[PDB]
């Protein structure tokens, strides 16, 4: 019942995912992360787009997997005072990308 | 490892039944034991279970109140030694009226 654990899992996941044990995911989801927590969740992606409509974000970020694999992450958040990020949505998906 | 892969899942309806997670769906090719899919599933009020072409769907609900409750899909295929291959995982919310 702790939301530092669950921070820790949703990271998790998200590692799972780019692995490809995950093949792909949607959350739906209300918490609020430190910045520290919310770039340990993105990590190093090789591509990003950030979209804002109506004060939230969407961001689409893209991991080349493997040669014509790419894993792409949506994340849907509000930016908070004090450089926190409340997660409203995460969404991973396979895309089949030209090498 | 594939021990606290299942793990993962299995805590992910937890969270979820919780409504930590809301809803959530996950595509998966994994194979659990039977007392992981047991775990995954935890205690619901009632389920129902489908299968079409050796595809099992089962659907599990789980009350929150008199109109609220939370459904789990699990899409799996039956392997032997009582192991199940899981295909897919969705939690949704679910309400009696309209
Ligand atoms: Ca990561
Ligand atoms: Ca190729
Ligand atoms: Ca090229
Ligand atoms: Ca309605």
């Amino acid at each position: 019942g702790d939301t530092h654990e669950f921070h820790k899992l949703l990271i998790k996941v998200v590692d799972l995912f780019l692995e490809d044990r995950i093949k792909e995911f949607e959350m739906k989801l209300n918490t609020t992360l430190d910045e520290l927590e919310f770039e340990e969740l993105i990590g190093k992606p090789d591509s990003s787009n950030s979209a804002e409509n109506n004060g939230i974000f969407i961001d689409e970020y893209s991991y080349d997997a493997s040669e014509n694999a790419m894993k792409k992450l949506f994340v849907e958040y509000v930016r908070q005072p004090e450089f926190k990020y409340t997660v409203l949505s995460i969404k991973g998906v396979n895309d089949w990308v030209r090498e």
